[PDB]
């Protein structure tokens, strides 16, 4: 389709948001003792988890899952690392139906983690087909066509350091 | 028992991807064929995600993770690469012989152009002869850590890169 982007949130407003979520994660994760990873789900994660482990001010590893995207949930790649008795957080960078992230909390809830809790930059509650705990949030929108900062349109705009918005002509 | 010193701070870091960024930009703003960046995982994460944002020309961002012994694709791409430009993204090189393994594996595909672009470079533990056109920083052969880059699973999240004093 013909059609340009717009900014809908910029990139210092991010950076800010970022640094916030980074001071909520560290004040609940710092006393646990226990050992921490973060788990990306790429591609689109790639972009917050880089900027969003770098605000964690508690030690923890980085690990990465590849699942598929009413058909199920398979995963075309796993965590190269053990999760049992470790503080797991979930990082996507947006949840709309809640069918993947759910699927995905359920099979690693089976490796007995000490906690499980997801952080998702961009949150659409009005999309919501499945119900699942979201703990750390970065902002809330409505159902707008966005792109950036891992989310991509046709292979384009993955790169872009702001959240856009698509506009069709 | 070790400690981490600060060896290339974060601002360094930020100043070099930048230039980085300008140099890609020069070398692809002219082939108007499509473009992807190909990181290999896990460590060169935290390099795309800074990498990519200062590349001014639309690519796609993909990934891969490769293993005496054999190089074996653990995730190979989501995207086909035949006919488009290619640069494979990459936290250090040392000896060299997984890069190398990697780029002869992705020429198979006949992208229409394949590169390498490192972070970081330890040209005093090449094993093997492989080209690579856009290099961060070349360094010394020390106990590198952070911006992606582990010891023990440890320091991947730090935004500097730091070495291990045992």
């Amino acid at each position: 389709m013909k059609h340009t982007v717009e900014v809908m949130i910029p990139e210092a407003e991010i950076k800010a948001r970022i640094a916030e979520l980074g001071r909520q994660i560290t004040e609940r994760y710092k006393d646990s003792g226990s050992d921490m990873v973060l788990v990306g789900l790429l591609r689109g994660s790639f972009m917050f988890m880089a900027d969003l482990c770098r605000e964690v001010q508690v030690s923890h590893e980085v690990d990465f899952m590849t699942a598929s995207s009413t058909r199920d949930v398979k995963i075309l790649k796993d965590l190269d690392e053990d999760i049992r008795g470790k503080d797991v957080l979930i990082v996507e960078d947006i949840i709309d139906s809640g069918n993947t992230l759910s699927k995905v909390r359920e099979i690693l809830s089976l490796r007995e983690p000490k906690s499980l809790a997801i952080c998702t930059l961009l949150d659409k509650p009005s999309r919501r087909e499945v119900n699942v705990p979201v703990e750390f949030i970065g902002f809330s929108i409505p159902d707008e066509f966005v792109v950036g900062y891992g989310i991509d349109y046709a292979q384009r705009y993955r790169h872009l350091p702001y959240i856009g918005k698509v506009i069709l002509l």
